[PDB]
């Protein structure tokens, strides 16, 4: 593996290290202000993420490579409202996005078939994951214009994306 | 609760969370340095530490707080021997339990009992912590002064506590 | 199909063919120097490298061209030793890694999205190839400068990489 | 998605249908004409293009856009022969591949890698169609020279692809 | 089968081709505008509607016609609410009825009684339909005077007239 | 019931008689002839217009009449054919269903809508007859003009269902 | 084991893996020019020949010898039709029989009495596989003077030899 290959894998093994982390924290801003199913969403989803960081991690120890964790920023943050938060959640779902197809496109432009095949995994997942807090966006603004219509999405929200 | 057990119980889920990635990243140096088995145990007592920094994330809910996750100080670290690495296992354990102590302490001296009852299952699991990476270093210091005694560690570690 | 295309493909085929025949041989070497394990392996993934045969030679023939099997080389070879069998074990499935990705990179830059398509199954292929070889030069070098560790990288060859 | 994109897909989705249609109308002149073996396979056939076209309506939508179904021409035809109308099926295939391969590299020179993810499923797919329809067209030209011939292929054809 | 039957049968059988593909597209305006409940419902729908085409399809094959498809409208259209697409797919549905009792009044003053008895299924099908079309009109009517309402809708639409 | 119709469903019964004799006396032309495959598809085909037969036998006691089978016609004939056999088969199932016709109008003209309904299950069955002896005879035209195709035809007839 | 026999074994074990890669490269041209029945049967003795290739190569193995793969001619040739095709195949099983009795007949004057007993294997299978082969002669002869007869003996092929 190139040099640029192994650090561009590298840091997006460490964005969804942050991404794990962020819907974590963004879980327990849930609960803190009483939304218990959306929270119980964030935690089950925050393993998810850990899930794809280690998949990153696992291509890179089988290339030969040693996986490097590196500094992981606070993801604390205030959110004024749900809305406001699940409107963060799919900016940043998008900003994964954008980075899997910079990867995937360093990988064509280097000739890193290896690398572009193990990306597509990647790519479709993330059609995935906009699909899914996109309809929680769509869900928000539909239900969600009044107090007892918020408490209406947090119940489904509470068993979203478990249906196995 | 006192702001002072609030402040405390926060660092604690840190420190859990952080050394999850310490085990991670160790697991990273242990498949690139050929030792598979002691890379499978890590990667599995990273996931174990991340439930332990998750009951600490929820007892700070339960109790109407709202937990920080901080900056994580990467945990990279260029070992030269498998045992370098298991003696910082042992020594990081140490700590851990050096901080549950100080936090039962604590709990002890603010009269916060239902904080010392709850960290009751850390001062537990710390005992069965710091057994297991103990017999770790016990099984390298006597079977492995060769390649021939490494390997078979690594052999053992591959399959090591895994619940029956 | 184009006529580039075509020969490449017919070519791969015969280097896969050639691998079968070449682990085969070298199955030979290991039983005849004692290595019943390494023979075991071998001719297990001997059998294996039939298929990726198989499967570029059903390719052609589905695609309205007639695979030509041509003259296979003498795989023959008097090794010095273990390792340096599984040396040059890793490096002829680098050199399949190659020839994979030059195959891939023609059909894209012939716009041949079936073929590059079909070839994903072969990128994937060799990324797990290259991860089983370099797992087994590490093996070596880790416990066997002596009979007793060659004694016991054999053991674990003898059942290594079997289906469950 | 790039407005290029859109469109070409919403193309395609379009030329699915007609598809479905064409193969439900080509079942008709084959019942009409006694091959009801003929009749059933392309009934089938049918059913596959509608689920074909299915798909690409839901990457639409999932993509936020809103796919649209244009007038679609009736696909009524007179063909001369069983031989005649399964040449026209494979001709019409092959323009679905055609079409199939100019979307994917489309998807690949505006760096939309998503929608190269998605088309994915489709090259693969096509493949296994013009395998198909060859194979459909070579027990033609082999047994079906004379008219208990057409009886035997016809037989064939009502079992061909087990999706009843 | 005298002819202004066949020609009748003939229209029919595309009215519901057509029906199939306006609930295709509905379920698009419904995916687009966040109602994924409905768009399912509609999405299984048009399926249903399929099927009614192709028995009528298989009765002009049975008796000895050539069953043709014509040129599909395009079934595009804009709606203003979700109550308004509701509407217009109990018009539509009224119309088939309407259709479907001229057949038949045509079968009988044409003393056709095989197509009178085939077309039972259909007079006994419309009475289902046009109950499930109003039943969703009502539904509308009673919960959604709000946007809080339109969402438990939607949430009912998602498995109507479907499982068990 | 009115005289007439008693009449008209006591010929139709006799009808059914005479049809269960005329393909039991066909099946024996079909054995001496060597076709014993159409000879078992008849002598089921037999056993079918029995049941016809009884369950206008049924209706007639029923309604308290009292059901007179009439004189039999032999239906012994010796054909040139087994293609002119059973295009004598299919003018005699035409006939029938002519004749549930003339009946089924009888009912609707002289307001018997309890015979009405009783014959509507003649009417969907004589669909079905008039089906199932077509895709004979188009069988014998596709496949039977010559000795190796008899074999074939009478091979399928052998085990030929007449239900669903 | 005397060299002589040593070498006669050696190249048996190459002749038996000629005849792999000969039947494999046969059941190309095969699917080439539409015998997909021939091509599945060819294909599935292709690796009954791989079998008896190893039964060689572990009689060599297990008496204390290295197996020597040597170079393998290229089995590509023209065949005028699928009648030549398979007298070429009869041809090549007849020169494998007299090649194992020249071995026979070595071992039995050299007095080697384990190399002959071991022999019987292949003595006896060769006259299963003269019987299979001539057999196939044989049909192609009796149903092969037409172009409806040879699609007839190619849908035998397809399952001949593996009722299991
Ligand atoms: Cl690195
Ligand atoms: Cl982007
Ligand atoms: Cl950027
Ligand atoms: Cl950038
Ligand atoms: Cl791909
Ligand atoms: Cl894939
Ligand atoms: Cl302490
Ligand atoms: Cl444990
Ligand atoms: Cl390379
Ligand atoms: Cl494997
Ligand atoms: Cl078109
Ligand atoms: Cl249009
Ligand atoms: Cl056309
Ligand atoms: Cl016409
Ligand atoms: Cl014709
Ligand atoms: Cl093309
Ligand atoms: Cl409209
Ligand atoms: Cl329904
Ligand atoms: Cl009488
Ligand atoms: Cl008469
Ligand atoms: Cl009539
Ligand atoms: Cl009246
Ligand atoms: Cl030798
Ligand atoms: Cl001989
Ligand atoms: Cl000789
Ligand atoms: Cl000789
Ligand atoms: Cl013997
Ligand atoms: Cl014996
Ligand atoms: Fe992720
Ligand atoms: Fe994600
Ligand atoms: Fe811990
Ligand atoms: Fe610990
Ligand atoms: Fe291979
Ligand atoms: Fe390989
Ligand atoms: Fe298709
Ligand atoms: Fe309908
Ligand atoms: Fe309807
Ligand atoms: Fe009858
Ligand atoms: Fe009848
Ligand atoms: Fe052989
Ligand atoms: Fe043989
Ligand atoms: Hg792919
Ligand atoms: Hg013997
Ligand atoms: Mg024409």
């Amino acid at each position: 593996l190139k040099p640029e290959m192994i650090e561009k894998l590298n840091e997006q093994m460490n964005l969804e290290l942050y991404s794990s982390l962020l819907y974590q924290q963004m879980s327990a801003w849930c609960s803190y202000h009483t939304f218990e199913g959306a929270a119980a969403f964030l935690r089950r989803h925050a393993q998810e993420e850990m899930t794809h960081m280690q998949r990153l991690f696992d291509y890179l120890t089988d290339t030969g490579n040693l996986p490097r964790i590196n500094t992981v920023e606070s993801p604390f943050a205030e959110y004024s409202s749900l809305d406001e938060l699940f409107q963060e959640t799919y900016k940043h779902e998008q900003l994964i996005t954008q980075k899997i197809n910079e990867l995937a496109h360093a990988a064509m432009t280097n000739q890193d078939y290896p690398t572009f095949n193990f990306l597509q995994w990647y790519v479709s997942e993330q059609h995935e994951e906009e699909k899914l807090f996109k309809s929680i966006i769509d869900k928000l603004s539909l239900a969600g214009k009044s107090g007892e219509g918020l408490y209406f999405i947090d119940k489904e929200l509470s068993t979203l994306d478990t249906q196995n």
